[PDB]
């Protein structure tokens, strides 16, 4: 089994990359694609609160992302890993660190303490970071707003801080390349990891 | 202003005590009494999720209590303290520490880290602990309204004892084994003594 998370800002080609990698990995592995809350009832109810809300306090929002994360982990990720599956998870702890911690200004270490309470030691076996420049990412967003551009840049700044501080489970993939190449580099990185157990 | 929380297991007479004490304090102070989620919409929605929880993971439950706590703090407690009010809050961080941390077995320090993220430095000025023995508490439970329940009740008390031993300075322990008229009087006097020193 393997718990593989995918991280990156919007415009990193993350959706395309996960779908294409899933289609190739399913040939050799029992694999699932998921994201939080991912159909878990309590997580879906939490997601409705976060969305069908207005000017929610950023720490309340962070705790709700963390609660949805735990429900998804316990009821969906862990049972799939127990079945021997390769779980491809679109966004996990690092999204809260970059978005809530860095971009929203709560502080990465404070948000880390919150998310370590939520995941209780269940860090990914491997994390693919789709390393897109702010400029390429901006173009992909318009293809697929001053405050939005700055928030997009802050998210990237946050991910850079996170990866600089920890580089073991993290594998950075050049997401400025055409998506065919991003898919190939991501697939090869995953296979290299999986074939080592 | 003053932020006063009330803590204790079930059977400590906490409901009766806070209501009576509040009724007395309003004569002399600008005071409000509240509890979580206390009508705050997001908090009420969180409460529904917790109550509808089928064998909910204890850490998810702890994060939901913490999220309800922050909504209630931000929308109700902090604005009242900014107006110079005395805020009487029925259950706060120490309920999560005793119930989620100690009794449920997550660990007090882990639940403290979670709740410190939620309250962001807003600890109570004073915490009234209604110190009832497990035996008196057990009897009040059977009067007001099994083995697993008795053990959980004892564990909650044990947790509160550990918490107060580690943070004696913030707590004022009131003998809750006394008849409730006396518990009300001792609680009221402890609060007045604190308030008249501000
Ligand atoms: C409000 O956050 C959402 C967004 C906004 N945004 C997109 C970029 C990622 C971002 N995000 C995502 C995660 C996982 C996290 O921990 N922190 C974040 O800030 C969330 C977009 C769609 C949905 C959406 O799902 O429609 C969404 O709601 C969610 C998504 C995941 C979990 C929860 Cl509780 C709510
Ligand atoms: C499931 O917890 C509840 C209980 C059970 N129990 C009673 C003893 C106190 C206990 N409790 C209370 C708080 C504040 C906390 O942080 N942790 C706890 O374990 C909660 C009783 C009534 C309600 C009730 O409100 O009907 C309730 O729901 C709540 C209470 C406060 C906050 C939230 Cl999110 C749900």
């Amino acid at each position: 089994s393997a718990f593989i998370t995918f991280e990156g800002p919007e415009g990193s080609g993350k959706t395309t990359v996960i779908n294409e990698v899933y289609h190739r990995l399913v040939k050799d592995y029992d694999v699932i694609m998921t994201r939080e809350p991912g159909g878990v009832p309590t997580g879906e109810e939490i997601r409705k609160i976060v969305l069908e809300g207005n000017d929610m306090d950023i720490r309340t929002e962070a705790m709700l992302f963390a609660a949805s994360r735990r429900e998804h982990l316990v009821l969906k990720v862990i049972p799939a890993l127990k079945e021997g599956k390769v779980v491809l998870c679109d966004r996990y702890i690092d999204s809260s660190l970059a978005y809530q911690g860095y971009a929203r200004g709560i502080g990465v270490e404070e948000v880390r303490a919150l998310n370590e309470f939520a995941i209780n030691g269940l860090y990914p076996d491997l994390t693919i970071y789709l390393n897109v420049s702010a400029e390429v990412g901006r173009e992909r967003i318009i293809k697929n707003d001053q405050e939005d551009l700055k928030f997009h840049e802050k998210v990237i700044e946050g991910y850079q801080e996170i990866i600089h501080n920890e580089s073991q489970r993290f594998k950075s993939v050049n997401a400025d390349q055409p998506l065919e190449n991003v898919v190939e580099d991501t697939y090869q990185t995953i296979i290299k990891y999986l074939e080592k157990i």
